[PDB]
């Protein structure tokens, strides 16, 4: 019987072998794992995989919010999956409706199509069991953060099940001054045919979230900080600002709904070979406006001297967006022999309709905040569409095919093929007569504030993208492998925008070519202590291209390069029945390649990517009653992006964070559980902005206090 920390395989239908027969780099966080944790969104499940997190804070004109997740080198936010299908969007994922988190490190374009050339991270939905059962969960924790949780699994006949998830939770933040949160959520569902070869899933859900979203604070004090000009030295002695203290204002608000409706058929032609069919709608609303401050030598206002009168100022950020999508895709697994090689295939082919549509609103302007004592108590507005809008359409049409070749019992092969077809359409306009970074001019006769269009167009294009690895057992235990596989990222493939043809340096200019990843691997997976405990670790490189630069005159073309390299250690499951472990190692170099570089001390490394990452969390059984569990994380050092603000730092210090955990078994009902997390109220800087003017604090420590019921 498998670890509960170590699932043996992907509920994706497109991976035809154990995770410990995958010649991927594969990591399975598992609902055990994220319950055991306390973790109740996506980002909190993904501390379980060393040197992914929320790296980047934004720039000065926008800031990031929810899931925005930083792998291998790159924003990977836009190639977050739910059940294999895209899911876009600047929101925080909650974790109650999932089953377990699938993230493969090392991009290839024939698994879900275009992604960033890091990886994929895939949520896997619950569907209803072959059981009946209740599980419910109340949370109380620091700073009044309340959750509660419901899981009702219910058999009606003799092949009929439903399953119905509930989620609440509303808190402020611990070590942040008037930023709250608060979601609900409804996940209801229905199988037919269960246990027979003819079945049909409906899904359907829906979050909603109210949060006070969160600019960060000023950098004055952190190592690398110094002030930027003579006249506001006061600052290289006034030291770092209260983490408490909050720089935006009562007008500021995150609002995201998610609706998503999925529809499944499957079919057993055989023993050996399976069809599916899944239909989904998506959608995804967010509108918020919050809160970027800035503090050069002509941001800064000082009426007194006193360095406790003086003032940043205060920029907005707003987004109103809606990101949709609509799929069918068609999945046939077959099983078969030609002669003494056996085939597990797996081919395909996807309808996908995606679309972006960016609302204009009205600009908003901010007063300036005091450095030390920011009042935020004022209420400066609120946001007004104004008819100027971004509109990104995306169609595709996709087909694949895989196959993993069992050449002996000791050796096998697997390839992969696929094809994308895709029509991206992207148009954008601005309200004229502005005065503020995009402001354009009114042209003749149009009235001021009216919709003028600064780009409109399209572009059609192929992806071929292909993969292939070879395996030998070594024993029963132990494999070696070799992996290579493309991906790639064509124009407007990354944010549905698109630049027009001839000029500029944008990567989505139509008549440039899609960004191409190749990655090579080379590791060995050992499943250990009767197959419980699985231990990895590989050889990786990835090599990235058409990446845009500057030619020697102003012409811009691809012929930059990127490239990470590096080796990854990941260890999963039971050391024995009582001691469960999860955690990972890894070595990451990021550089330019060709390129202008990018970091701000002027080094080749990529910005906001640890070289370093390291995490393990371990629970043990110590009596029947009481569990005990241990987390330590090590993110190392990162550069930040080159930025003309002066004296801000060019680089952030790696950090420890440990957690902690205690498990009571009451009886079989009712269990409690105690998370503490950053045991050692560490201070660290968790993100910081392009410019270097913000960041975001290392969270304080905390506390969270979780009752178990099952019925
Ligand atoms: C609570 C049940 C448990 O089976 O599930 C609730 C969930 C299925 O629906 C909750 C949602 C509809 O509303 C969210 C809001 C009420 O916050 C949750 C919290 C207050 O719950 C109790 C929480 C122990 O706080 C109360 C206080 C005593 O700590
Ligand atoms: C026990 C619990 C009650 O709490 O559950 C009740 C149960 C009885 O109902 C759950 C189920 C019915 O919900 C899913 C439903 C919303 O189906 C979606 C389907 C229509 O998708 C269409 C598809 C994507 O759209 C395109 C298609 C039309 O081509
Ligand atoms: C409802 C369903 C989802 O449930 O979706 C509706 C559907 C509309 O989705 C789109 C699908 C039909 O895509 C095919 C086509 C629209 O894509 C353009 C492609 C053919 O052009 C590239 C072409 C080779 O490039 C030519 C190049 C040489 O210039
Ligand atoms: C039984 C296991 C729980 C261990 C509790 C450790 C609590 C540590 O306590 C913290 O220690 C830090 C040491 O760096 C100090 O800097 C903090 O001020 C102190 O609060």
């Amino acid at each position: 019987t498998p670890s509960l920390y170590a699932p043996q395989q992907s509920a994706d239908p497109k991976f035809s072998r154990p995770v410990a027969d995958t010649t991927r780099t594969m990591t399975v966080i598992s609902e055990q794992v994220i319950k055991d944790q306390g973790a109740t969104n996506l980002t909190d499940a993904l501390k379980n995989v060393p040197g992914v997190g929320a790296f980047f804070a934004g720039e000065n004109g926008n800031s990031t919010t929810g899931d925005a997740i930083y792998m291998r080198g790159a924003d990977t936010s836009n190639s977050i999956y739910i059940d294999g299908i895209r899911d876009i969007g600047s929101v925080s994922r909650d974790t109650f409706n999932t089953e377990q988190v699938e993230v493969i490190k090392g991009p290839s374009g024939t698994d879900y199509g275009r992604s960033a050339p890091t990886g994929s991270i895939n949520m896997i939905s619950k569907q209803p069991r072959n059981d009946s059962g209740i599980d419910a969960s109340a949370s109380i924790g620091s700073a009044w953060f309340r959750r509660g949780t419901l899981d009702v699994n219910q058999v009606i006949g003799d092949t009929t099940a439903v399953r119905l998830n509930v989620m609440g939770e509303k808190t402020h933040d611990a070590g942040r001054d008037k930023v709250k949160n608060e979601r609900y959520g409804v996940a209801p569902s229905v199988a037919f045919g269960l246990g027979t070869a003819n079945r049909l899933y409906l899904n359907y859900l829906h979050v909603t979230q109210h949060n006070t979203p969160d600019g960060g604070i000023p950098t004055i004090g952190l190592p690398g900080y110094s002030a930027p000009s003579a006249g506001t030295a006061a600052l290289n002695h006034s030291g770092k600002v209260d983490t408490h203290n909050f720089y935006g204002t009562d007008s500021d608000y995150d609002d995201s709904t998610t609706d998503t409706a999925t529809m499944r058929f499957e079919h057993d032609i055989n023993d050996n070979t399976t069809i599916r069919n899944t239909t989904r709608w998506s959608r995804v609303k967010q509108d918020y406006l919050m809160t970027a401050i800035m503090g050069g030598a002509s941001n800064i206002t000082q009426p007194t001297s006193d360095v406790n009168s003086w003032t940043w100022s205060r920029t907005a950020n707003t987004k109103d967006v809606s990101n949709k999508i609509l799929t069918n895709q068609t999945n046939l697994t077959s099983t078969f022999y030609t002669g003494s090689i056996g085939h597990d295939v797996s081919t395909g082919v996807e309808f996908t309709r995606e679309t972006q549509t960016n609302y204009g609103v009205n600009p908003v302007t901010l007063p300036a905040v005091n450095i030390y004592h920011p009042d935020s108590s004022i209420h400066p507005g609120g946001l007004t569409r104004n008819g100027a809008n971004a509109n990104g359409q995306t169609d595709t049409f996709a087909i694949y095919a895989f196959d993993t070749l069992q050449i002996t019992r000791d050796f096998e092969l697997n390839g992969g093929i696929r094809l994308d077809n895709y029509h991206t359409e992207y148009d954008s306009a601005t309200a004229c007569g502005g005065s503020g970074r995009g402001a354009i001019t009114c042209p003749t006769g149009v009235a001021k504030g009216s919709p003028v269009t600064t780009v409109d167009t399209a572009k059609s294009g192929n992806l071929m993208n292909w993969k292939a690895g070879a395996l030998y057992h070594l024993t029963e235990n132990g494999n070696v492998y070799i992996n290579y596989a493309v991906s790639q990222q064509p124009p407007g493939g990354n944010n549905f925008a698109l630049a027009q043809s001839g000029s500029g340096n944008s990567a989505n200019r139509t008549d440039f070519k899609p960004q191409k990843a190749n990655t090579s691997e080379i590791g060995t997976k050992w499943q250990v202590l009767d197959k419980r405990l699985l231990l990895t670790a590989a050889l990786f490189r990835t090599d990235i291209e058409n990446e845009v630069e500057q030619n020697d005159d102003g012409t811009y073309s691809q012929y930059g390069k990127k490239r990470v390299e590096g080796y990854e250690i990941s260890v999963a499951g039971n050391i024995t029945p009582a001691w469960q472990v999860i955690g990972g190692y890894t070595q990451q170099k990021a550089t330019i390649k060709n390129g202008k570089d990018v970091a701000q001390d002027g080094s080749s490394s990529l910005p906001y990517t640890p070289e370093h990452a390291f995490t393990l969390w371990s629970q043990y059984q110590a009596t029947d009653d009481i569990s005990v569990g241990a987390g330590a994380r090590y993110i190392g050092s990162m550069h930040k992006g080159s930025d003309g603000a002066v004296g801000t730092p060019a680089f952030t210090e790696g950090y420890w964070v440990a957690d902690a955990k205690l498990g009571y078994r009451v009886n079989r009902n009712l269990d409690f559980q105690l998370n503490v997390y950053n045991l050692f109220d560490t201070d660290y800087v968790a993100s910081i902005n392009k410019s270097g003017y913000r960041y975001h604090p290392g969270e304080p420590r905390t506390f969270l206090l979780t009752a178990n019921m099952h019925f």
